[PDB]
Order: structure tokens, then sequence, then C-alpha cells
């Protein structure tokens, strides 16, 4: 967020629309997603809380699949 | 959606404001959500489609806690 360009794009930065994702992980505490991208068979990793808000739907879609309701 | 109301609330439409999810279960294949609601003991269960929508923030703090990454 403060500088993640400065020369190479990631994640959302990189432009590409957010197809569905297809990973998940963490930093060190944080949650994450291995957001997919539209035309892009190289995805990345994006945080979770900016996963969770600038795509609320599709974060939610990914937990339906990945459930654990029981 | 159609006629929820006709007497009595449900839900949403109780009015109530979502404090925090404390439930998930399926009707009969679409997931569920039991929706906590503020200065409310008693709750009551949301669509999944209602919640992850009008609730995507609260919706998505819930499965952090109810998450299976592994």
């Amino acid at each position: 967020h403060m500088k993640e360009e400065s020369e190479k794009p990631r994640g959302f930065a990189r432009g590409l629309e957010p197809e569905r994702i297809i990973g998940a992980t963490d930093s060190s505490g944080e949650l994450m997603f291995l957001m997919k991208w539209k035309n892009s068979d190289e995805a990345d990793l994006v945080p979770a809380k900016e996963a969770n808000v600038k795509c609320p739907q599709v974060v939610i879609s990914f937990y339906e699949e990945r459930l654990t309701w029981h």
C-alpha cells in the first residue's frame, strides 16, 4: 500500500481482473488469497484485507468450496 | 423476498443491525448464517445470498474463525 509498485506491480496493483481465488495462506497473522487473474495463468497473492473488500463477492464465493461447517 | 414479512419480520427484515454471525447451515443447497442482532439475544437465520452482499465484511469476518486452510 505504501509503495507496493515502485518497479513491479503485484496482485490487484497488476490491474488484472480477479476471476476467482485459488489459494489461501498468511504472511505472519493476516490471512491471504492466491487471487486468480483474467486471461492470465500466473496469479498473485493478495492480502485478505484487500480482497475482503475490493472483491467481497469473490472471496465469499471461494469459501463456499473450502467451507467446513461440520 | 417475495413476501417474507406479511405478518412477522425475519432476519434482516427485522431491522436489527447484524453484529456478528454465530451460525451456519443450509435450507436445501444454499448456505445459511445464524446472523446475530444488536441489543438482541434472539438471533435469526439469513440466506447466504443476502448476507454475502448486504454484510460482506461481516460474513467474511465469520469465516476467519471457522476457516480450514489445511
